């Protein structure tokens, strides 16, 4: 199943089984991203950042490895993963590759 995750305009394509890998993450769990369901355009929307996102779907895809893209602010990409809900294992392991 294809799935299609429009991030401001920017939109990502992925399997639902990326996605449910990592079921305790908001795009992992359906009841969480379907919040997020648009009707009309059949795709979930966030109007957030858009190039955190690479990296967010790249910690699926890679099976949990969490990259801050060199181009994106320390404080702008730390909120992102807040978001999104990516666990407290990552954000340790994110805190730790960055300093703090």
């Amino acid at each position: 199943e294809r799935v299609v995750i429009n991030v401001s305009g920017l939109r990502f394509e992925t399997q639902l089984k990326t996605l449910n890998q990592f079921p305790d993450t908001l795009l992992g769990n359906p009841q969480k991203r379907n919040r997020y369901y648009d009707p009309l355009r059949n795709e979930y929307f966030f109007d957030r950042n858009r190039p955190s996102f690479d990296a967010i779907l790249y910690f699926y895809q890679s099976g949990g490895r969490l990259r801050r893209p060199r181009n994106v602010p320390l404080d702008v990409f730390s909120e992102e993963i807040k978001f999104y809900e990516l666990g407290e294992n990552a954000f340790e392991r994110y805190r730790e590759d960055e300093g703090f």
